């Protein structure tokens, strides 16, 4: 028989390893995995009438917005990103660096970071947010200033509200200043530059910091954008893109759900169990993707009883 899996490109490894795994103690079972973005792999069972037995988000506030109640009952946000600060062996002051300190040793003058476009890629927004939120947490009210305003076009107002509103300007307008900054709209030339030295550290999630063997500073909850826990304190700080489109600080959270429309419901149950089981967590932890566990459920009665043993 035949399960329809439908994730985030970025589920692309672990979902690999749930596969292998799920057939090896499943043998007629063929696993058939589609990976794409999350707003794409939602829209293919709310707008394009696909069926799936099970859909992996790496937005999991997608499911909810999108899915629920038409084509999902419930959902479980399973797993998370967090944002570090990859290095190598070759970056200036590597071994000095800590969670402590990190911004520090970026402020020193000889010293350069990398991070996406701010305008296309959430990883460059959300190097922009973190270092923001830094501020409050280690109470210096100059990081971003120093780091980030001094260096480039973009500017920063506070709302009415009190929330820090960073401008990004258009991507030709951004204009970083090269002896302290790197950026890029493709990810792979800021990993490559980092690999090679020619850039010190690297705003980039766990995961990418785990798959090229970097070494990273692992920042602080309260910022790092890892924890739905912290909501709130990320929420204090919003991006706009040229386009006028706002985003604002949130968890990087990971859902999953079973659509409502599955055509081997049974099959997901069992699939998704391996998932927020014991085996789905060591492979997430094993690829820098931080397991929430118990996986937390919205809809948990409705759920179907092997998989209700698994959430909160």
């Amino acid at each position: 028989e035949v399960l329809t899996v439908f994730h985030a490109g970025s589920l692309s490894v672990p979902f690999e390893e749930l596969e292998a795994e799920f057939e090896a103690q499943h043998p007629g079972v063929d696993v058939q995995r589609e990976a794409a973005g999350s707003a794409q792999s939602v829209r293919k069972i709310t707008e394009l009438g696909k069926k799936a037995d099970v859909l992996a988000s790496a937005d999991y506030a997608l499911i909810p917005s999108l899915m629920v109640p038409e084509y999902a009952d419930w959902y479980a946000a399973f797993a998370r990103n967090q944002m570090i600060l990859a290095y190598t062996n070759e970056s200036k002051y590597g071994d000095e660096i800590n969670t402590d300190n990190w911004y520090e040793i970026l402020r020193r003058p000889d010293v350069r970071y990398g991070f996406s476009n701010p305008n296309d890629d959430p990883a460059g927004y959300r190097s922009q947010m973190v270092t923001q939120l830094a501020e409050s947490y280690y109470n210096d009210d100059m990081i971003y200033d120093d780091l980030m305003l001094a260096n480039t076009g973009m500017t920063l107002t506070t709302e009415e509200n009190g929330t820090a509103l960073i401008h990004v300007p258009a991507s030709e307008e951004i204009s970083p200043n090269t002896s302290k900054i790197m950026l890029r709209s493709m990810e792979v030339e800021l990993s490559s530059a980092l690999e090679t030295g020619e850039i010190d550290y690297l705003y980039i999630y766990r995961s990418v910091a785990e798959q090229h063997g970097f070494e990273y500073v692992a920042l602080p909850p309260a910022i790092d954008l890892s924890s739905l826990e912290y909501a709130d304190n990320y929420s204090k700080v919003q991006v706009e893109m040229v386009n006028g489109e706002v985003v604002t600080g949130s968890p990087i959270v990971y859902g999953v759900t079973i659509p409502n429309n599955a055509e081997n419901s049974e099959l997901a149950t069992e699939f998704v169990a391996l998932l927020l089981g014991e085996t789905g967590q060591q492979i997430f932890i094993e690829n820098g993707q931080p397991p929430i566990v118990p996986a937390i459920a919205e809809g948990k009665d409705s759920m179907p009883e092997e998989l209700q043993a698994l959430v909160v």
